[PDB]
C-alpha cells in the first residue's frame, strides 16, 4: 500500500523539522504495511531563490496529484523587503487556496509531561485540551479588494476586505459540529458580533446550524473574551471555530499553553482534495540552522497526516506513542525545557525520537 | 478649580462601578482642592430604552462640552436582537469617533499584591509591565465599505473594510513613541505585515517614524506570534502600539496577566477635546446586580482622567495609593481572589479603597 506524499519544506527550520517528520512518517507507516513516495517541490523562499515566484505552477500540480501534502515552514529575513507579491508567506496563502483546503484543524492539548514545561499555573494548564477549527481559504487574507492606493489627497491608505460569504461560512461550521461532536460534544464559535457586519454573519449561519446538531451544544463567544478566557480559564473549551484571523491569533496564543509554539500540528483539509499538514509554528529565522528547534510540532503533523488525510490511524498513533515515550525519557528541546529534564536539540531528539517508533 | 464631569454609566454592571468611582473620584480629588460637576447621560441600552438609539445627539453634545467624560459599559442581554443599525455596542464605536478619542491607553501592570492572582507563573507575571497603545477611531470597525449585501446568486454576504489612512498611523506612533520615552524606551509595532497591505502600510510608516524618534527602539512583531508571546515571555514589552482590532484581542489577554479583566483601566484621548474614560472590561451581564463586580478598573480609570485628562497629578496618586491600601488590607474581589485574602464584593471593595482615600 503506496502513498505519494509531497514535502514542501520551505524556509527557516522547515527543512530541518520536515527531514525528521519524513523519517518518523517512513518507519511508521513501514510498521503498518505502507511505504510512500515522498518528492520535494519548492515554496516560499526556496522558491523564491530557484524560480522567482514563492509558489510555482509544477509545485501546485505536484501537490493535486500526491495523495497529501507536508509542509514545514516559509518566510525568512532575506525576503522581508520583497513586493508584496513577492513576499514568501503569499506563497503559503496560495497554496491553501490552491489545494481548496478550508477547514483548518488546529489541537491543543497538554501532555502530562509538559505541564511544567507551560507558563500558566499547574492548576490552570493541566488537562486542557482543545481543537481550534479555523477558516483558512478565506476571509480578510483572502478578501477582495485589498491594496494601498493614494487618493488625491497625496496620502497612502492601505486597505483590506474581511468578507466571508454564506456557504463559506456553513462549510467551516458543520466541520466544527462534527469535530465538537467527535469530542466533548461543546462547540464555542468566536466572532466579533458586536462592531462587525461580517461577524454579524458569521454567526447567524453558525446559529442556524445547531438544529442539526442537537448532539453538540453551541455557545457563542466574542475574539476579545476568548483571548481572555484562554488565560483565565482555558479548560472550559472543547471546540472553537472562528475565522481566518481569529483563527491565526487564538491558536497562535494557545500554544503557550501546551508548553511551546513548538508543540502544536495543523491538518488543513478538502472535500476529495490531498490534505496539507503542518505545524503552526514557522519559521524560526533566528534559531535557523542552529539545530535548536523543537520539531514535534512537524512530526505530529505527520501524525495528523495519516490520521486525517490517509485514514492509516494505526500509524498515526504509533507516531504521538514515540513522542510521549520521548518525553517520558526526559528530551527537552529549548522552547520545552524543564527542570531536572534533558535540553537536546532538533536533530537529537528526533534520532531519539525515532528510537521510540523503531523500539 | 471645578472641572465637568460627564458620568455615562453604561449598563450591566457599569453603574455599579461608576457610582463607586464617583465617590472615589470625588473624594481623591476634593482632598487637593478640587470640585466636580457630574452629569449622568445615557448611553447603550440605557439610551436605547430612553430614547431610542445607542447614542443620542444630547448625550454627545454634554459629552464634548465637559472636561473629561467617565464610562462603565455597554451592551446586555435585553438588546442583543436589535437590528446592526440599533445595537448598543455600535453607541461605543459612536461615542469614540464623535469625541475624536483616536489614543487608546490600556497599561497593564502587574501588582505585586496580585502576582498570586494570575494564572501565569510567579516568575513569568512578576514584574510584568507593558502599555497597549490601540487605533481607537480607525479601522475595520470604522471601515467602510460595509454592511451585508446579497449577490446575484443570493448568498448573504458580510464584509467589513479594514482601512487606515496614513494619518491614522501617523498620529498613533507619535503617541506610540511618546508614550515609551517617559516610560522605559521600547516600542512594538504589531501588524500583519505577511498579509494584510493594511498593515504594509502600517509598517512603512511607522519605521518612517522611528528616525524622529531614535531615544525610542523601535522593534516590528507579527499579531499571532504577539498574542503567544504576551504568554510565553510577556516581562520583555515596554510598549506595544497596534490597530483597533489587534488593540482589543491583545489588551483582553493582557488582561489576565494582571490578575483579572477587572483590574485594567482605559485612557482614550484627543487633540485638546476631552477624553474619554472607560474599563477595559465589558458591561459583564453574569454579575451584573449581584454585587459581584470589580471596580478597580474603573476606579483606576478614574486615575487616569486625573493624571491624563485633567492634569490633577497629586489627586491621581490618591486614588492609585488607596487601591495599593486596600489591598495591602488583604481585599480581593471574586476575580482577584487569592488564597487567604479577604473576598468582598463591589460595593464594600469601594468603601475600602474610600475607607483609606480619607485616611489621608
Ligand atoms: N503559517 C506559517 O507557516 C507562518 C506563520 C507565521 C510566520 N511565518 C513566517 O516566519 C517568519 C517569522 O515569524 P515569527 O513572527 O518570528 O513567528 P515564529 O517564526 O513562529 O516565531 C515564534 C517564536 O517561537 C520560536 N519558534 C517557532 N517555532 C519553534 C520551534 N519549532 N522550536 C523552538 N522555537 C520555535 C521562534 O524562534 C520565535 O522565537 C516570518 O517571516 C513569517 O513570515 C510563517
Ligand atoms: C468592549 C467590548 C464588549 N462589550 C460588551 O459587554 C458585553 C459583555 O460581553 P463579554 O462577556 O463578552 O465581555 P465582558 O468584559 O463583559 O465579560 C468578561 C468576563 O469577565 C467577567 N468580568 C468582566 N468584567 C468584570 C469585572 N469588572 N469584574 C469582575 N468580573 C468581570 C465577566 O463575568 C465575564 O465573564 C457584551 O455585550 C459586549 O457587547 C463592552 C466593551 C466595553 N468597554 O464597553
Ligand atoms: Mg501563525
Ligand atoms: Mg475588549
Amino acid at each position: 500500500k503506496r502513498y505519494t506524499i509531497t514535502l514542501l519544506p520551505g524556509d527557516g527550520i522547515g527543512p530541518e523539522v520536515v527531514s525528521i517528520a519524513k523519517n518518523v512518517l517512513q518507519q511508521a507507516g513501514s510498521l503498518e504495511g505502507v511505504e510512500f513516495n515522498f518528492r520535494e517541490m519548492p515554496i516560499g523562499g526556496a522558491a523564491l531563490d530557484l524560480v522567482g515566484v514563492p509558489l510555482p505552477e509544477e509545485t501546485i500540480s505536484a501537490a493535486k496529484e500526491s495523495d497529501a501534502v507536508l509542509l514545514g515552514a516559509i518566510g525568512g529575513y532575506k525576503w522581508d523587503n520583497n513586493e508584496k507579491h513577492l513576499r514568501p508567506e503569499k506563497g503559503l496563502l496560495q497554496i491553501r487556496a490552491a489545494l481548496k483546503v478550508f477547514a483548518n484543524l488546529r489541537p491543543a492539548t497538554v501532555l502530562p509531561q509538559l505541564v511544567d514545561a507551560s507558563t500558566l499555573k499547574r492548576e490552570v494548564a493541566e488537562g486542557v485540551d482543545l481543537m481550534v477549527v479555523r477558516e483558512l481559504t478565506g476571509g480578510i487574507y483572502f478578501g477582495e479588494p485589498r491594496g494601498i492606493k493614494t487618493n488625491e489627497n497625496g496620502e497612502e491608505v492601505g486597505f483590506n476586505t474581511e468578507v466571508y460569504a454564506a456557504h463559506e461560512i456553513d462549510r467551516i461550521a458543520r466541520v466544527a459540529f462534527e469535530t465538537a461532536r467527535k469530542r466533548r460534544g461543546k462547540l464555542c464559535s468566536v466572532d466579533k458580533a458586536n462592531v462587525l457586519e461580517a461577524s454579524i454573519l458569521w454567526r447567524k449561519r453558525v446559529t442556524a446550524l445547531a438544529s442539526e446538531y442537537p448532539d453538540v451544544e453551541l455557545s457563542h463567544m466574542y475574539v476579545d473574551n476568548a483571548a481572555m478566557q484562554l488565560v483565565r480559564d482555558p479548560k472550559q473549551f472543547d471546540t472553537i471555530v472562528t475565522n481566518n484571523i481569529f483563527g491565526d491569533i487564538l491558536s497562535d496564543e494557545a500554544s503557550m499553553i501546551t508548553g511551546s509554539i513548538g508543540m502544536l500540528p495543523s491538518a488543513s483539509l478538502s472535500d476529495s482534495g490531498p490534505g496539507l499538514f503542518e505545524p503552526i509554528h514557522g519559521s524560526a529565522p533566528d534559531i535557523a540552522g542552529q539545530d535548536k528547534a523543537n520539531p514535534l510540532a512537524t512530526i505530529l503533523s505527520a501524525a495528523m497526516l495519516l490520521k486525517y488525510g490517509l485514514g492509516e490511524e494505526k500509524a498515526a498513533k504509533r507516531i504521538e506513542d514515540a513522542v510521549l515515550v520521548a518525553l517520558n525519557n526526559g528530551f527537552r528541546t529549548g522552547d520545552i525545557y524543564s527542570a531536572g529534564t534533558k535540553l537536546v536539540g532538533c536533530k537529537e531528539m528526533g534520532e531519539e525520537v525515532l528510537k521510540s517508533v523503531d523500539s
